[PDB]
């Protein structure tokens, strides 16, 4: 990958793997959050961090992501070359924003889109905080100045508000546990598998009838190792939507809390 | 990726993504063996496999791996080249083989090593069979005539048997399920999974103060989607672990292994 001729985005191509696709023989939506999270972590990397700068590591402070949002026009076939471009906004003193567009090699037709919001958070205390002027400089000079919208639409999705899953749910996935595989390097659990997780309280029929179109989803709270998840689940609505929640197996504390739109397929 | 020049082995390069390494910056041993299967996989579609041959599909017939052993010296970083040569042969009438040797891209190093035994069976009854004569033929164009092997030492650590273990197990981890990302294209477990699975029940300590050396990994009996499993372990001993997979309520055997480690 590289970052492209102004110094403002980064792009990088990627060849779909065996193991990443699911029964349509397409990239799963867990395998394209994935790439997502490399070409993010790429970025950063060829622009001198890690997504710490100097000045949060002097302070313990680190970028959390908040909410995610991804839209699926076309799921990339086994063994097609995806393209990814990616930059960074600031959002004044409430975060920051991450955009990407995916492409097909091939054609260059937009094939999804996705965009997440993140805060800034003191390391150890956990305690979010507005971005300071220092923090905000040193940033800046890596994003584009004018606005860069992935999703720049009047009244668009990936900025709606997500309403809490009333008990019953219509739908459950119970005692989900995440394994080695699902930490990151630094023994954190890996925000794709929240998405994962979410997806497990979906029916079967579903999946096999339709095709993922959005996922919007919400971060409350970090998921220890040692913790085990509730999926929730119910349908609010051809194109079906759910509401998701997903809560500690014992207290039935928040984690996260998500929305899905599916169409027939 | 690309065939060699005479067309008898593949070879492919991977550059080692961030969501694939572990706490010592390293790719896991996860990614390693996802990476032997993309590579294997690659090597089928290059000379026509889609790893079923043409009278396999009209008989129903299908290859399943019975062991998997693999054998890491250095695990590569977070973005260096791994380059990965893989090539088939023939065992007679037992089986097929398929035997991979990973490299460093920069220095040209060998840094690990892996050998898998398949079986065949009918893909509907799970039957186990011989391979045949007429499948064997169509096999052999592909593959090395004279022996090319990954683990030449005569009597080596993949053609060791494998005990089971007696209860009660040392260390346990129980309750594990598999999600949709644990299954491949035809909704079945990912084999990779199962290795996982194995190493769950590997304490956190061991795993912090060691460097995963060797695994070796029988496979018995398929886990459905609908399965829920239990991981046993218990130090044979460097360490040395004897391992069992079984599923939660009957205790149906599944899988067993061992591994070795080297303190960092
Ligand atoms: N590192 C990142 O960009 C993550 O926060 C995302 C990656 C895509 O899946 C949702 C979480
Ligand atoms: N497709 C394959 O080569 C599989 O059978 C292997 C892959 C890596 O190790 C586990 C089993």
């Amino acid at each position: 990958g590289s970052l492209t001729e102004d110094g403002l985005s980064y792009k990088e191509k990627f060849v779909v793997r065996s193991y990443e696709v699911g029964s349509n023989k397409t990239a799963t939506v867990e395998t394209i959050a994935n790439l997502l999270q490399e070409v993010g972590c790429n970025h950063a990397q060829s622009v001198g961090f890690s997504a710490t700068t100097t000045t949060m590591r002097k302070l313990h402070l680190i970028w959390v992501t908040a909410r995610m949002h991804i839209e699926i026009y076309k799921y990339p076939a086994w063994g097609d070359v995806v393209e990814i471009e990616t930059w960074c906004q600031s959002e004044g003193r409430i975060g920051t924003r991450r955009d990407w567009i995916l492409k097909d090699s091939v054609t260059g037709e937009v094939t999804g889109r996705a965009t997440s919001k993140w805060v800034m958070m003191n390391q150890d205390t956990r305690r979010l905080q507005k971005v300071s002027d220092d923090v905000r400089d040193e940033y800046l000079v890596f994003c584009p100045q004018e606005p860069r919208l992935a999703f720049p639409e009047e009244n668009n999705r990936s900025l709606k508000k997500i309403p809490k899953l009333e008990d019953p749910a219509q739908y459950s996935m119970i005692g989900l546990k995440p394994r080695r595989a699902d930490l990151d390097m630094n023994q954190h659990v890996n925000n794709v598998t929240y998405i994962g997780w979410v997806l497990e309280s979906i029916p079967q029929e579903i999946v096999d009838t339709h095709e993922l179109q959005v996922i919007t989803l919400d971060y409350r709270r970090e998921c220890q190792q040692d913790d085990v998840v509730d999926s929730l689940t119910t349908t609010t609505s051809n194109d079906s939507q759910f509401l998701h929640l997903l809560r500690l197996s014992g207290d039935g504390q928040e984690i996260n809390r998500g929305t899905t739109l599916w169409r027939k397929k």
